[PDB]
């Protein structure tokens, strides 16, 4: 492309929405390449992650853990204005696994409190990708403190299955999975700290055991269950984007399946089909497409069941509709 | 199909066999869809898992760990009669990852000791799938007490490679891998209990470390060696089904290979080929197809060698036949 | 082929080079099948793996960790002369995952100090494969002491993508990743031992936690950084072979991508494309192909960031050339 051409492309600002929801977008690109603008303010803040009042000094892109999903199409440019308020105490930056060059952008976006920066990159590869903060020397600490999210770079013509047939979803959810490593005192009680840096030494010791104290979705145990369960209806097509910036996970829609799963998260890699449990390595995002056939409650979990039911990696889906006795039926209900 | 159409389908009662063997079946479906009937009695029993006399309070479908492999064909119906003896102490149920609806069937099959239930579901997706108990509130505990197994839903036309060429096996084996979390006393000695519930609190603490004390095949260290080593002969085609309902595994046939491996366990997903070590995420089953070319003993392991040789994840294959010097030969035997 | 036919085949002696470099070879095979000859002397030796001076009694093929990459073409024969010097104290052998029979060669190459052996096998399957020592009863200990490496069996027609188009690399690097389990004293300080045998009991204890103290590339923290960082240029095509003989890893080229990744390491299995982070299960080798588009420093890591930045699994690439502002540009540098 020429220099003037890039400068002449339309610029479009988008209003982000907090996970698990996703901002307005079209599956098939509308018009030619655009420079899609996003702005995110970094917020260091204490959040409670379990039912025992356990605290973590989160480092949250846009104030949420995970950071929000940004959606663009292949060959659009993503132009992000990143802000680090003077009220914060640490330097931060951002690495887009979707980008090319300067460590994904980390080398060009190091901002101290009181500073901002604007990074632009061409989304040349289609798929869902992880993005995360990565200050040299303290990379895992920022990432396991919740400073990561994902973006989706849709093919300009939308999604397709391995045979080239269109796959159009009715709704999309973004489930960011987070491994936390919270220090405990000799009595086994989780410790609280006045400032983020105060917990650094204690936190790294726990990180080295490679064993998280919590593994959660949307920043807390149960954040996506109960009255916050995701929803769908029989017949509805749903895309579930899942990311884990630091550790492996194995998603499974209990009661359902992954009809088409881009396990590696890259759309040019044909999707696996009829999946029970898929695998997303730490440092990546993946996406699963499913058409609901049965109403009721479903569980969506990291299928190491200890991580899901003891550590927190479990969400729910409430589905409306009519039951299908052909697919499943209780011939004889539990009885003496 | 309507309830009437289903009621008219032929029915076939299958008699299950203990792993690693698989009940009689035909790779290519014989006739149209039918309701395949199975029965399994749940047995809470003590099992010894290592040569130090270590005990586990197993919760075993059909009395074995793993539960038996159930085989049907795509679009047949699987009708399971599940029984929970009055002699047992806990409520149990069953979730088939192969099924669609009510958490895989667990929501319709919760049975207290003294009860039974009959669940029918349509096997709409081809492949190997995990099945496991999942009582609300105590899911991982039952699964890591051995209450899990798998089923195989064969394509009606049998197996095929990525280009459609038929793949017909001479023998099939089912290796169920189990991660156990046995509590120890302050002297590093494994503890024993007189009841399942008695070990609950202690076990959950070990489960949370995400570090199993034992990782075994067919319920115990060395279970599939010696009197129980699997067999084959040079030239024979063997399908090795492998499942792990809670934790990741990486199977590898030492001395052999995975000629065709449906690593995700789903038959509509083309198999990987010429594999040395494949990967099966916790919560799934996979299947490898191999034609033996060399006689002798083979070791089949989870290739995290510590898990295989320190923790117990190792099985043996004794293969008969003529040695092939073209493939491998000792030009010079170990010598001065 | 008969013994006579093989004996008539041409023979080529190859000089091995130390990782991460690879001995000279041709991507497209030169002529017909050949007996490719390699010689490796095993050296039990003390090595330092970090800046603090932590010692490990390595068991090293060719004196390095990982052992060197051997390259042949499909259907060539690999003839290895393996020597166990009388200065060593343990018995050693070798299992080539690329071979067929006798536990990969392990059952035919057990040599005590002062002995040697020559093993020949036909490289029937294309791909990168792990090779490692495996003495009955002491398997994981030799492997996690560094006694493993990899080989590459190139298709006779060189590499191609999943659609048949040729993929020709300009450079190739072999990154061997090693999980180490070093004992610590009551002060949390790593222990040193006079003889390798002295460390066995303490080491096995650490091995059983399934938590390595160090995870490194080319035998040491920072081994592939600074003056030893890998190098490339904008426009250059690089193949990165990565192996892990005992534990899972998830490689990621920070700032770049895996344009084509044979994640399972087998060339007849179509490669995934546009990868951010790929996955190689313990007990296997994988390979990624990338054409650099941006100059500057890149980090190549196991993307569980704790393993990368706390445990040692991070390498660097220095890349020469012109920055591409179309791909990425800082619209606004960090500022107030
Ligand atoms: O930016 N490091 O993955
Ligand atoms: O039924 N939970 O895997
Ligand atoms: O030779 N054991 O993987
Ligand atoms: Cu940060
Ligand atoms: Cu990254
Ligand atoms: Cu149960
Ligand atoms: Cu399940
Ligand atoms: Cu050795
Ligand atoms: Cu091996």
């Amino acid at each position: 492309a020429t220099a003037a051409e890039i400068a002449a492309l339309p610029r479009q600002k988008v209003e982000l929405v907090d996970p698990p929801f996703v901002h307005a977008h079209s599956q098939v690109a509308e018009g030619g390449p655009k420079v899609v603008e996003f702005t995110m303010v970094i917020e260091e803040k204490k959040i409670v992650i379990d039912d025992a009042g356990t605290e973590v000094h989160a480092m949250a892109f846009n104030g949420t853990v995970p950071g929000p999903l940004m959606v663009v199409h292949q060959d659009d440019y993503l132009e992000l204005t990143l802000i680090n308020p003077e009220t914060n105490t640490l330097m931060h930056n951002i690495d887009f696994h979707a980008a090319t060059g300067a460590l994904g952008g980390g080398g060009l976006t190091e901002i101290n409190p009181g500073e901002k920066t604007i990074l632009r990159f061409k989304a040349t590869k289609p798929g869902v990708f992880v993005y995360h903060c990565a200050p040299p020397g303290m990379v895992p600490w920022h990432v396991v403190s919740g400073m990561n999210g994902a973006i989706m770079v849709l093919p300009r013509e939308g999604l397709h299955d391995g045979k080239g047939k269109a796959l159009t979803y009715d709704k999309i959810y973004y489930v960011g999975e987070q491994d936390f490593y919270v220090p405990r005192d000799e009595n086994g009680k989780y410790k609280k700290y006045e400032a983020p840096g105060d917990a650094y030494e204690d936190t790294v010791k726990v990180m080295r055991t490679l064993t998280p104290t919590h593994v959660v979705f949307n920043g807390a145990v149960g954040a996506l269950t109960g009255d916050k369960a995701m929803t769908a209806a029989v017949g509805e097509k749903v895309l579930i984007v899942h990311s884990q910036a630091n550790r492996d996970t194995r998603p499974n829609l209990i009661g359902g399946h992954g009809d088409y799963v881009w396990a590696t998260g890259k759309f040019n890699t044909p999707p696996d089909v009829d999946q029970e449990t898929w695998f997303i390595p730490g440092g990546a995002a993946g996406a699963a497409f499913y058409t609901f056939q049965q109403p009721g409650i479903y569980a969506y979990v990291n299928h190491n069941l200890i991580e899901a039911f003891e550590l927190g990696a479990a969400a729910h889906f409430k589905v409306t509709g009519e039951w299908n006795d052909d697919l499943m039926t209780s011939v004889l209900a539990p009885s003496g």
